[PDB]
This record gives C-alpha cells, sequence and structure tokens, in this order.
C-alpha cells in the first residue's frame, strides 16, 4: 500500500448538510465521479485525486487549506477560501474580493499557487474539513489525467492553458487557468467529535474565526499540523532539498563551535551542562571542560518548563559551571546559559505557518517549534558577532582588500594588522553567521560575557 485506494470508503456525514441524501456508503471512486470528474482506469501516475495521511505529512509542503461557503438547481455565489488568507468570491452568472465569474476566478487562483507553492514544492495538497461545496466546486478550476511534464522545463505538470493548450510547473505557468493534478485530503476523515473550530480551539488561541471562507481554510491546515506534527511526531520522513538547507546546517555547526568556545576561554566554566538532543556530541572536543550531557527531544507542543528538565533530583547543581540550550526550547533559561533559540516568526521557504503561534521548521526533518517569547531570555543577553581564532597567521594557497575590525579576535589584530588568512576565515564565518541569524536562529547569552576576556588568550 503506496497510495490510497480510491475504493477506501468516505464518511460522508460531513457531506451531508450542503449535500442531502449522499448514500452513507460511499468510495473514492463515487465520491471522485460526484464531484464531476472522469478517472477512465488511468495508471498514468494520478491513481486518486485524495492521498493518505503519511503521504499528506511527505507532502505537507504542499499544503493549501481550502474551504468553500455559500453566499446566496439554480446556482449561488461562493466564497472560496485559502490558507494563504485569500477570499475569492466566483458568482455562476483577511483579503476578501468582489464576484467574478469563474473564468477569471480560475486565472486568480492558479497565480495565487503558483507563487505560493514555486519554492515549496512540486504539487498542491487541499488539506480539508470537507462538507461539500469545496468538493463540488473543484471541477471549474480543476483538470485531472495522466502524469506530464511542464513545457518550458522538466518539472512536473500542475496547471494547464485552455488558451495554448499546454502545461507548466508552477515557476511557468503564467496566465494558465487550469490547476492541474492537484491532491487532496479531507480532515473530517481521520474521525473527529464536533465541528471544525471546537477541535481546532482545543489546542490554538492564535486563529480565531471572523466567520469567513479563509479563516475555516487557515484553521483546517492548522488542525491538521497539529495532528502530524505537533502529537505525532515522525524524524524519520526526510524531505528535499529547496534552498540553504546545507549551508544553514553548516552556518550552525561552526557558529555553536566557536560560540561555546569562546565561551570556555572567556570565563573558564569548569563544568558545561549539555541539555538537548540526545544523539549530540562534545562541539568543542579539545576543551578542558567537564563535559555532562542531558537527554530532552525536540519539544513540538509547548516549550519546556525549566523545573521539570532540572529540578526533581548530573552534577545536580546546575547552577554550577554554564548550561548550554543549542535549541531546546524551555520557557526561561537560567542566567548561566549559552542558547540558540529558533525564531518561529522568520519568513523563509523553510519555515512553514504552524499551531498556536508555532511554526513547522523543514530542513531534512519537520521541526514544529513553539512560538517564540521574548520573556524566555530575561536572564540572558543577545550575544554579540565576533570572530576568535587562535590558529597561526599563515597563509597556505579569490583576491585580498584588507580586513579592519574591532570584532575579529586574533593575534595578527591584536598586534595591530590582521593577515590574510584571519581576513579570510573572519569573512567565511560572517558569511556563515548571517546565514544562520537570516534563517530565523538566534543566540543569547549569559550577561557577564566578554569578548574583551578573549585578548587575553595570546600572549
Ligand atoms: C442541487 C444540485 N446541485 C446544484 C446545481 C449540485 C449538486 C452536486 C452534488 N454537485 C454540484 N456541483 C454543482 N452543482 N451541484
Ligand atoms: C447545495 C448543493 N451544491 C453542491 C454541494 C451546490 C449548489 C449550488 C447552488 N451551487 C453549487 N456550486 C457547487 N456546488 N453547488
Ligand atoms: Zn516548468
Ligand atoms: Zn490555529
Ligand atoms: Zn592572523
Amino acid at each position: 500500500p503506496t497510495h490510497l485506494s480510491v475504493d477506501t470508503k468516505f464518511k460522508t456525514e460531513g457531506l451531508c448538510v450542503d449535500i442531502p441524501g449522499i448514500p452513507k456508503d460511499m468510495t473514492y471512486r463515487r465520491l471522485i465521479s460526484m464531484m464531476g470528474f472522469k478517472m477512465n482506469y488511468q495508471v498514468n501516475g494520478y491513481p486518486n485525486m485524495f492521498i493518505t495521511r503519511e503521504e499528506a505529512i511527505r507532502h505537507v509542503r504542499a499544503w493549501i487549506g481550502f474551504d468553500v461557503e455559500g453566499c446566496h438547481g439554480t446556482n449561488l455565489p461562493l466564497q472560496l477560501g485559502f490558507s494563504t488568507g485569500v477570499n475569492l468570491v466566483a458568482v455562476p452568472t483577511p483579503l476578501m474580493y468582489k464576484g467574478l465569474p469563474w473564468n477569471v476566478v480560475r486565472i486568480k487562483i492558479v497565480q495565487m499557487l503558483s507563487d505560493t507553492l514555486k519554492n515549496l514544492s512540486d504539487r498542491v495538497v487541499f488539506v480539508l474539513w470537507a462538507h461539500g461545496f469545496e468538493l463540488t466546486s473543484m471541477k471549474y478550476f480543476v483538470k485531472i489525467g495522466p502524469e506530464r511534464t511542464c513545457c518550458l522545463c522538466d518539472r512536473r505538470a500542475t496547471c494547464f492553458s485552455t488558451a495554448s493548450d499546454t502545461y507548466a510547473c508552477w515557476h511557468h505557468s503564467i496566465g494558465f487557468d487550469y490547476v492541474y493534478n492537484p491532491f487532496m485530503i479531507d480532515v473530517q476523515q481521520w474521525g473527529f467529535t464536533g465541528n471544525l473550530q471546537s477541535n481546532h480551539d482545543l489546542y490554538c488561541q492564535v486563529h480565531g474565526n471572523a466567520h469567513v471562507a479563509s479563516c475555516d481554510a487557515i484553521m483546517t491546515r492548522c488542525l491538521a499540523v497539529h495532528e502530524c506534527f505537533v502529537k505525532r511526531v515522525d524524524w524519520t520522513i526526510e524531505y528535499p532539498i529547496i534552498g540553504d538547507e546545507l549551508k544553514i546546517n553548516a552556518a550552525c555547526r561552526k557558529v555553536q563551535h566557536m560560540v561555546v568556545k569562546a565561551a570556555l576561554l572567556a570565563d573558564k566554566f569548569p563544568v558545561l551542562h549539555d541539555i538537548g538532543n540526545p544523539k549530540a556530541i562534545k562541539c568543542v572536543p579539545q576543551a578542558d571542560v567537564e563535559w555532562k550531557f542531558y537527554d530532552a527531544q525536540p519539544c513540538s507542543d509547548k516549550a519546556y518548563k525549566i523545573e521539570e528538565l532540572f529540578y526533581s533530583y548530573h552534577s545536580d547543581k546546575f547552577t554550577d559551571g554554564v548550561c548550554l540550550f543549542w535549541n531546546c526550547n524551555v520557557d526561561r533559561y537560567p542566567a548561566n546559559s549559552i542558547v540558540c533559540r529558533f525564531d518561529t516568526r522568520v519568513l523563509s521557504n523553510l519555515n512553514l505557518p504552524g499551531c498556536d503561534g508555532g511554526s513547522l521548521y523543514v530542513n531534512k526533518h519537520a521541526f514544529h517549534t513553539p512560538a517564540f517569547d521574548k520573556s524566555a531570555f530575561v536572564n540572558l543577553k543577545q550575544l554579540p558577532f565576533f570572530y576568535y581564532s587562535d590558529s597561526p597567521c599563515e597563509s597556505h594557497g579569490i583576491d585580498y582588500v584588507p580586513l579592519k575590525s574591532a570584532t575579529c579576535i586574533t593575534r595578527c589584530n591584536l598586534g595591530g594588522a590582521v593577515c590574510r588568512h584571519h581576513a579570510n576565515e573572519y569573512r567565511l564565518y560572517l558569511d556563515a553567521y548571517n546565514m544562520m541569524i537570516s534563517a530565523g536562529f538566534s543566540l543569547w547569552v549569559y550577561k557577564q560575557f566578554d569578548t574583551y576576556n578573549l585578548w587575553n588568550t595570546f600572549t
């Protein structure tokens, strides 16, 4: 079982207010046909418009919450809502647009999905809390058939144009009018009691219900993210490389070694308490310090309470030496800490919107992270940028412009003139540092940390 069989049963109770008299016994095959689609027994890579929960999790970057509400067999106007916050009104003749015929609405839909998804995914997954109008509106903006490739490139076709009779991916679909071979999943099929708002509001106080289609579409995708990434966590699942993942990760390791190495040199802590990933390795293996590890998995729901991580009886006295919380999200860090906390508010292709203020950070694996809280860092300060090196000044070998910086903490800078080697390493480190900060990571340190203490490690 790789795909969802079209012969799987579909619970239709959620659909019977918009579709009165709908059979209780219904398959995906019969539902697809009822929606106005003919699959014709085609095995060309598109076996079902509906997908499994596991396949949906593998394609989280493609999720677009979708909801349709009736406004007025005589067709009436529909409010189409998307988790992008867009509301389009289609007439059959937060951003909400006036009523226009489907021929122009479908151009808008293709533009919106293409701009939203071109840098995230090779497809779209419509996430539903299916009541009827959304499934029956799909025929007006969706075309299906064999799996195809783009006319302008090698990516899979996600759009279709009736003007040119051609296919395109999200990058080459300017002016296209039809969504081609989309995927969809109905959250209501997962076994739930009560309406969408009641289930969403159990875990999220951030998304309100301003009684608009996009509000429901947003709540839908949010509840789906909570079920698949907050309550259930799967760190085995791999995700494709779509950006700067490798550079961001390489930067993180360089910044960690640099910042921890300098803390141990400036304040000579006898012991370091490394709290976080159970698979963590010594980030400064040559350091003199007594390195003690504590296992805590990435918290995906609420940030850890320091009272449960530290107290209840390890040195036991965590007040001795320094605490290293490298991506270990706690509610209030102790004053003797070195902290890297991901800022969930960051705008990027790796960071997807999440549940209750949190975000879904997708870099090789999916990590639902709790909402960034400035109050977690009251006992600390923002760690300033600095580069430190004790390596010999020796070129061994891009051209050269002389480096003048107060933050290049090297023997050559102490001696009044930065050597070529330390200037190259400084600029490479600053690049890695800016790369990590812009990816969303934030660095915090114990208030007594001072890089002035690093000059005397040169004599
Ligand atoms: C009351 C019949 N009507 C309205 C025309 C329906 C019913 C269904 C199941 N799908 C539909 N798709 C579009 N109209 N539509
Ligand atoms: C209420 C029945 N249905 C299907 C759920 C309808 C009715 C009307 C008037 N327009 C529609 N456009 C799409 N579906 N649809
Ligand atoms: Zn293309
Ligand atoms: Zn929510
Ligand atoms: Zn030097």
